[PDB]
């Protein structure tokens, strides 16, 4: 029943257009533990550390820098630009367990679409 599963998925295909650069200013791996009532119901990990990233289902093959957990329909209220990170992170609905500065990164990075676009550009 989860919704977020089409944003990792669609994520996947994201970082063809976003991955190297994204790589290159993050260079982290992290984990996300979606909830279903108050019960895990998927688990999903984004590699940034080489390439142009990595996008599977199940806990990081490796150690994570940091892990993300949040109900599903929370983690569409944040895609969704509707929920701010860290007012979900002080609220309690949000729980991020690691390096948060990394995660916050993965943020601002991700927001600026603009020029990483354009630097993965090889002309
Ligand atoms: C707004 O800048 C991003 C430009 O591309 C967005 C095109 O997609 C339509 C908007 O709907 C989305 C799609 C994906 C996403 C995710 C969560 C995957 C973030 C992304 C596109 C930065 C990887 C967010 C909104
Ligand atoms: C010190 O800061 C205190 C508040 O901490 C907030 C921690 O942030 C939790 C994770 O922040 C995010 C939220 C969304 C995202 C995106 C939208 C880029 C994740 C995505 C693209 C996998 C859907 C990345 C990081
Ligand atoms: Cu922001």
């Amino acid at each position: 029943k989860l919704q977020s599963t089409f944003v990792f998925e669609e994520i996947g295909r994201r970082l063809k257009d976003i991955g190297p650069e994204v790589v290159k200013k993050v260079n982290a791996v992290f984990e996300w533990h979606i909830t279903k009532g108050g019960n895990i119901g998927a688990k999903w990990t984004i590699d940034l550390k080489s390439g142009s990233g990595k996008v599977y289902q199940g806990p990081a093959k490796g150690a994570a820098d940091t892990t993300i957990i949040l109900s599903d329909e929370d983690f569409m209220e944040v895609v969704l630009g509707k929920l701010d990170p860290q007012k979900a992170f002080f609220s309690g609905r949000l729980k991020a367990r690691g390096n948060i500065m990394l995660s916050q990164k993965l943020a601002m990075i991700l927001k600026d679409y603009a020029k990483l676009g354009s630097e993965n550009l090889y002309f």
